[PDB]
């Protein structure tokens, strides 16, 4: 066996998609840095297998991949009988229950948590005015899939179930930033269920280990 | 048979009912009127939590979010219909997985914006923001010059056959076309024409632009 290759920066949320997912699984990696400054994102060999010039990228053995949800659904039944065997499900039933809440994040959780850091981390950062009329909107639609949340979580541990899934995990990249970038945390630590959630699956080795990385490159 | 709630003109209805269509699965459509409330009421809160279209109900599972239904009939079903939909082993599934991502994280925010601005906005007469319709129109033109490349190369997204991850286009590409005056962003793009005309063309896909007549 052969480590496989994840192309991009760490600090990328769709790129520790990815990671979290490596690691979760028990899965050897190098990771192989994407530099926009470098042209590295236009070179022909990298269109091939991210025809967008986004990142991540995914190589192994037998294919090359593109979307950090994509790669992750290959990653967990190439490794299925390898690290967290339940996290994507160990048979069809459970697979389909936990792909239906990886499905709510990216069309709604990711959207409206994912501009509200922009705006509240980054603009800041680069000294440039936010848009007070953006942090409005998406904290109301943030607040509602939340609401939802906290009402799942009060019947059940996880999203998915019983237990920490792909469900749960792919909420980890927003969810970091929006807690630890900016102010906005309270969304999180003021609903009782979805503080408790938060606080279990962002304590995770493998979301620890992922955030080390963010600092040594 | 399994169950279905929601009308057919929902984009996402429709991906799960030309879904079933191609795996030969049989299917009752229960109504979900939203002018009524209905989609906020206690038991269909209970299947679809964020009290939207579409739900899906068979002998074994009640599940929400329309991607993740077809992905479930697909492997339910994978002996049925067009076997080819989502592939045949590990590799053709995530290489077809890779283009549904992508369609549902860059083709389907921008369409979708365009297809409520154009398609939808003008009935409960809400004022266009023009302004939303921009940035979309050019959000899309972007993506489907990628689409433009890629189809240059393939007959399809995934690959020289029809998958899901060309299907998955169907609901909010149908409106453009049918339902706008922004056509010609698939139309003014050659490879993008010709994948068009093979997609809508799917009698799977006719059908369901039948069933929304016969409402």
């Amino acid at each position: 066996a052969t480590p496989v290759k994840v192309y991009g920066p760490p600090l990328s949320t769709a790129v520790s998609r990815v990671l979290v997912t490596l690691l979760e699984k028990d899965v050897p990696f190098q990771i192989i840095p994407v530099d926009m400054s470098k042209g590295e994102h236009k070179k022909p060999d990298y269109l091939k297998i991210q025809p967008f010039g986004q990142v991540p990228a995914f190589q192994d053995e037998s294919i090359s991949l593109f979307e950090s949800r994509s790669i992750c659904r290959y990653v967990c039944e190439k490794y299925a009988d390898r690290g967290d065997k339940g996290l994507y499900g160990t048979n069809p039933l459970e697979r389909a229950s936990i792909d239906q809440w990886v499905e709510a994040e990216g069309q709604s959780f990711g959207p409206s948590s994912g501009a509200l850091v922009f705006q509240l981390a980054f603009a800041p950062r680069m000294n440039i005015p936010q848009d007070q009329g953006v942090i409005k909107q998406n904290e109301e639609k943030l607040g509602k899939v939340l609401d939802i949340y906290e009402q799942r979580l009060g019947e059940s541990r996880f999203l998915a179930g019983d237990e920490f899934t792909f469900a749960d995990l792919s909420h980890l990249p927003n969810g970091d930033y929006l807690v630890n970038a900016t102010d906005k945390g309270h969304l999180f630590t003021s609903r009782e269920n979805v503080g408790r959630w938060w606080n279990e699956i962002s304590d995770r080795e493998s979301w620890k280990k992922v955030i080390e990385m963010r600092k040594s490159g």
